[PDB]
C-alpha cells in the first residue's frame, strides 16, 4: 500500500479561508468528490484516487481546520463544516457530482445530497454516520473511549492534550499496521495542540443515544432521504467494521434503494487503509453505469 501523496496542491479561497484540495484526472465530465472524516484528510484517498483518475476527474478537499486547509479559530461544529464545504463546492463551480464519502465526510455528503438531490449522480460510501440508538450498538473495543471523548474535561485532555484520536483511534482502527511515514502524514496538521479542536468536536457531534439532539435530527433527516432516494448507491463494508458492522451492511443492502454492496474483507473504520485497491477498482467499474446515454 502506497505511502506517498503524489498530488499537486490546489487552493481556493472560501469564506475568508484557504482550503486545500486534490484535483486530478480529466478537466471535464462528471467529477467524483471524495470527502474524508475525522481525524484524516485527502491523504486517506491517496491509493483510491489513482484507480478513478484515468476515467474521471477526482476532487478531494481537506475539510476546514484539517489537512493543508487553513485552521481558523472556530468551534468546528458540524455546521461550520457544512458552510465551508457548501462554499467549496460552489467555488469550484461544480454542477452534478458523484460522491465518495466516509465518516463525517459522509454526514456532509448525505446532507448536501438531501439538499441538492438533482445534483447527485451516485453515492459511494463506507463506514458512514448514522444514528446509533444505544451504546450497546457501539463496538465494545471502542465504547469506553468514545464515552470518554464525550465526557466533560476528560475528552479534551485525551484528544487535545494527548492527541489520542491521532495516536490511538486512527491506528487502532486499521487492521493492518500503519507505518511511521503514514502516521507522520496524519500527524502533520496537528503538531500544534490548539489545532486539534475539530478532532474533539467531531466525536461529541456523533448521534449516539439521542445526543446531541440537533445532529440526531439532521442525520435522521438525510437517512430518511437516502432510504427513499433512487440514486445509485455503492456501500463498502468490512469485518468486524465499526459504524457499519456486517449485520448492518446486510440490513442496508435491503433498506437502501438501488444499492450495491462490496465486502472488502478485514476492516474496522478506516477501510481505505486496509483495502484501497478493491475500493478504487470497484468505484471505477461502478461509475460508467451511472450515465444515461450520451450527454
Amino acid at each position: 500500500i502506497g505511502t506517498g501523496f503524489p498530488f499537486d496542491p490546489h487552493y481556493v479561497e472560501v469564506l475568508g479561508e484557504r482550503m486545500h484540495y486534490v484535483d486530478v484526472g480529466p478537466r471535464d465530465g462528471t467529477p467524483v468528490l471524495f470527502l474524508h472524516g475525522n481525524p484524516t484528510s485527502s491523504y486517506l484517498w491517496r491509493n483510491i484516487i489513482p484507480h478513478v483518475a484515468p476515467s474521471h476527474r477526482c476532487i478531494a478537499p481537506d475539510l476546514i481546520g484539517m489537512g493543508k486547509s487553513d485552521k481558523p479559530d472556530l468551534d468546528y461544529f458540524f455546521d461550520d463544516h457544512v458552510r465551508y464545504l457548501d462554499a467549496f463546492i460552489e467555488a469550484l463551480g461544480l454542477e452534478e457530482v458523484v460522491l465518495v464519502i466516509h465518516d463525517w465526510g459522509s454526514a456532509l455528503g448525505f446532507h448536501w445530497a438531501k439538499r441538492n438531490p438533482e445534483r447527485v449522480k451516485g453515492i459511494a460510501c463506507m463506514e458512514f454516520i448514522r444514528p446509533i440508538p444505544t451504546w450497546d450498538e457501539w463496538p465494545e473495543f471502542a465504547r469506553e473511549t468514545f464515552q470518554a471523548f464525550r465526557t466533560a474535561d476528560v475528552g479534551r485532555e485525551l484528544i487535545i492534550d494527548q492527541n489520542a484520536f491521532i495516536e490511538g483511534v486512527l491506528p487502532k482502527c486499521v487492521v493492518r499496521p500503519l507505518t511511521e511515514v503514514e502516521m507522520d502524514h496524519y500527524r502533520e496538521p496537528f503538531l500544534k495542540p490548539v489545532d486539534r479542536e475539530p478532532l474533539w468536536r467531531f466525536p461529541n457531534e456523533i448521534p449516539i443515544a439521542g445526543e446531541p439532539a440537533n445532529i440526531v435530527a439532521l442525520v435522521e433527516a438525510y437517512m430518511n432521504w437516502l432510504h427513499q432516494s433512487p440514486v445509485p448507491k455503492l456501500l463498502f463494508w468490512g469485518t468486524p467494521g465499526v459504524l457499519i458492522p456486517p449485520a448492518e451492511a446486510a440490513r442496508l443492502a435491503e433498506s437502501l434503494p438501488n444499492c450495491k454492496t462490496v465486502d472488502i474483507g478485514p476492516g474496522l473504520h478506516y477501510l481505505q487503509e486496509d483495502n484501497p485497491d478493491l475500493i478504487g477498482s470497484e468505484i471505477a467499474r461502478w461509475l460508467p453505469g451511472l450515465a444515461s446515454g450520451l450527454g
